[PDB]
């Protein structure tokens, strides 16, 4: 079996890094659509390492205003752990989520085996406001702020996040959908000169010269592991219309397999993370059935499933 | 003018296929007023009405293939009647009905124009072969019997003892690609065929995509074109009343930009609009949403400019 | 800043075509709040409030053409008010109303800066003539009697006397045409003006559009900008609560590009949100969705971008 088709799944049931319940069904959901015997169906050597049990601490105080810093902290601490022991098989790690916070971990844990990865972020949100920038509190959209190298010194010791070791630079990381940005992010996002793809940049150039852009940006020089993290928000509320922050004028159902079909086809794709497919939040069954659908067909093109079609290596015409 | 004479050919036909109500395509289609809206815009139109398929009940399946004789003699009828309008010099105007009835629109097409080159505008490649085939539906079948090359992979069906492959590998493009069977993905790829699936439609554009359509069709030199348009190329979001709906389609306006760089070449001698099932709707809107998308892409095909039309007289001295 | 430095002025004027309801656009667009969105955006807001249309009795049709009187007196008052804002040096945004208006927007923001660029975002052309005209609706006839060009084909309508033509053929560019007359395409390939309809938007792309569409105005040098935004120039799955809508438009992300785009020039002089009707919504959330995508593209006007905006402060210390 080919590298770039060996997947390792790790279930991610957790939801306290933002304040509506209901994201930790997300891997249940995509499990019961069947995400691993569609996987299978496409020639893909999938092997499970389950759920993950998130214990509960009620005794979380929250860091000035920053809401369940033990409970994110030890979630991350617990996926770090589990995405290394997938990269250490030889296996594409897999993190079905569950919330954005997630990504401190599976990006933390990717890096102790690989740490030359590259990150490409499938977001509306930058996800960078640090604990004294943000002004929700929510976990879920400070994970690029703990992983970043530049930012070390102005993120304070926040309790659960002592393991937390900044592992990428912000020369290593392309953001791609961006459309929702906070004034303390944006600030971040130019002073730093991360490479960016906002909606306005996919609008002047096309998917097409984007994802050429972004492909030359982390692998021209050398061949390099990547690391997508795909938050669901990041294509337009009439493909995943169930999720916690939607917002509107977001990447087509085309342009979300166009990104993950150009990642599979450079054959370097090392980690991936399917995040914030809430269940609860949709309008109704359809909304929820649409977001899981889109959220699968995301999955299947990462690992092979080509809009051209798909075939084994045998003579159709005579077998 | 030659890129405005159309010759109306009505096709009810559905025995390609085991959903019932596309052989209603011509009667709805001509129902919207197409006709009418057709020589609104300057266009010298002749109906030739609905072929009169008669029914074949005696029709057992070829190990699979659903319907061989019914197919069969329906595209055989089809080809003499498309000759027929190719040879009073208009542009034949195939009203669908299944996308089985290809076979028989582009072989009378290439009895009257050998030279002819194919645009084939679908969200599936219907390159299966009645072997490769797994639903056994002659509607995903058309292509395969057409092809120079699948000459001696393509065993004795009843029926389609008349056929003979007269477009080559080179001579046909595909465009609105998203749901291509394994056995039909291994013919497109061996047999080199030049394809623009919805992957190289994000990648170039719609802008692109024709412009080297046009080019590689029409470089070595100019020649008739032939498009068989099926609805389901289209988004279900523009054309939901269709037997295989596919998600992640071509937008009303990349249908509408194909169909307007076809006429503005003036190449343009056969035209098919298959798949429109007035009866494969959720609502009565979603039917005639599907039916409007399918006239306006028939009317850009003959003319019909988002940029405007006007009659050679002075506008502003009538 | 000088790009960010507006003159709010409210248009509720519907007698530039037959749909009623039209007049309530600055109406739902101040509800939607508008005005505190733009100055939550560091923008400086005054406020030249809503202009009052006086009912004309008797307003007898020129031939075909539907209340003249009403339609050249709006303009006229537009004019002034537009040209008065233009005098405090600040960006005129009109709150249509029916698209008639472009008019007075247009010929007051001339009267103060003569050498301004029109970027015209509509799905129709709206260059008929009084004579070419098959409705009679004056909201489709704005760009025919601002043409110098046109001088001499355009008769002597009551209450347009006023109208001095002001932009020349080469002075006016279209972007998102799908809906253009058999008249207005023959005065559109006559006069030689600039076009970017929606065949050459899907040939292009919205990136190449704006970049040609602002190298052909600004080439030469820096001149001011006139946006007349008609929301059915957006697709109607975008914008549905609109007089006159046509299927196959500019998305919501092509509309929030091309408004972007000019506001970075930083030449933004007159802007006109129009045709924006809150009685033609099937669903409430018709309606919405309309004013929404109305208040988003005239945010984008005044520096509202999707890769974020900032003061220029230390966010971190
Ligand atoms: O920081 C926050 O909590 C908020 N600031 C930007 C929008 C919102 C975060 C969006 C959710 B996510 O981070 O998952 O993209
Ligand atoms: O071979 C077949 O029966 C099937 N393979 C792909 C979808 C289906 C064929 C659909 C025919 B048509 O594209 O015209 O809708
Ligand atoms: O002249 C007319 O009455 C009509 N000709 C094209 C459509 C219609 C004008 C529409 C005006 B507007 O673009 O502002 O909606
Ligand atoms: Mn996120
Ligand atoms: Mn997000
Ligand atoms: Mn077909
Ligand atoms: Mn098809
Ligand atoms: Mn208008
Ligand atoms: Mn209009």
């Amino acid at each position: 079996s080919a590298k770039s088709r060996t997947i390792g799944i790790i279930g991610a049931p957790f939801s306290k890094g933002q304040p509506r319940g209901g994201v930790e069904e997300g891997p249940t959901v995509l499990r019961k659509a069947g995400l691993l015997e569609k996987l299978k169906e496409q020639e893909c050597d999938v092997k499970d390492y389950g759920d993950l049990p998130f214990a509960d601490i009620p005794n979380d105080s929250p860091f000035q205003i920053v809401k369940n810093p033990r409970s994110v902290g030890k979630a991350s601490e617990q996926l770090a752990g589990k995405v290394a022991e997938v990269k250490k098989n030889g296996r594409i790690s897999l993190v079905l989520g569950g919330d954005h916070s997630l990504a401190i971990g599976s990006i933390s844990g990717h890096a102790r085996v690989h740490p030359d990865l590259g990150v490409i972020w499938v977001d509306a949100h930058t996800d960078i406001n640090t604990p004294l920038t943000t002004t929700s509190g929510n976990l879920h959209g400070q994970p690029v702020s703990f992983l970043l190298k530049e930012l070390k010194g102005k993120i304070p010791d926040v309790p659960g996040f002592s393991w937390v070791t900044p592992c990428i630079s912000a020369k290593d990381i392309v953001y791609i959908g961006l459309r929702d940005v906070d004034p303390g992010e944006h600030y971040i996002l130019k002073t730093l000169g991360i490479k960016y793809f906002s909606m306005t940049e996919v609008d002047r150039l096309g998917i097409g010269k984007v994802m050429e852009e972004t492909l030359s940006y982390l692998l021209g020089r050398k061949k390099r592991p990547i690391h997508l993290s795909f938050d669901v928000d990041g294509l337009d509320p009439s493909f995943t219309p169930a999720t916690g922050t939607p917002v509107v004028g977001g990447l087509t159902y085309r342009e979300g397999l166009y990104i993950t079909e150009e990642i599979y086809k450079t054959g370097l794709l090392s980690g991936l993370d399917i995040m914030e497919v809430n269940p609860s939040l949709g309008k109704t069954p359809e909304e929820v059935t649409r977001t899981v659908n889109t959220a699968v067909a995301i999955t299947l093109a990462c690992f092979g499933l080509a809009r051209e079609g798909n075939h084994k290596p045998i003579d159709y015409l005579n077998p």
